[PDB]
């Protein structure tokens, strides 16, 4: 969870930055990572401009505090956690990183990654573990 989730977060954000033409330099595991990269693409394919509201409600800057990030992300989980919402959470972080690079605030990329790992470990792992762990995630989204 600790380092594990951190690595998962960094992998997803690096993937998204790479995929969209940006640098990722400011930074069964292999199976979890692949299932998550793919799940995110699927989500973004069928949910365009998904987080306009949220990112807009956040408009991150180098002075933004974790609490503001936490408060906004909590919105995705108004009705609790589920796999689709966890995938949205990853896509949202990816969108925030892209937005940060576009605003010439690449310094926020590693910060967003830390915030995501903290949020994942604190609010999401409880549910994930109760529902099969990442193995169940791979089982549902893998291949």
């Amino acid at each position: 969870m600790s380092q594990s989730n951190r690595e998962l977060v960094v992998d997803f954000l690096s993937y998204k930055l790479s995929q969209k033409g940006y640098s990722w330099s400011q930074f069964p595991m292999a199976a979890v990572k692949q299932a998550l990269r793919e799940a995110g693409d699927e989500f973004e394919l069928r949910y365009r401009r998904a987080f306009s509201d949220l990112t807009s409600q956040l408009h991150i800057t180098p002075g933004t505090a974790y609490q503001s990030f936490e408060q906004v992300v909590n919105e995705l989980f108004r009705d609790g956690v589920n796999w689709g919402r966890i995938v949205a959470f990853f896509s949202l972080g990816g969108a925030l990183c892209v937005e940060s690079v576009d605003k010439e605030m690449q310094v926020l990329v590693s910060r967003i990654a830390a915030w995501m790992a903290t949020y994942l470990n604190d609010h999401l792992e409880p549910w994930i573990q109760e529902n099969g762990g990442w193995d169940t995630f791979v089982e549902l989204y893998g291949n």
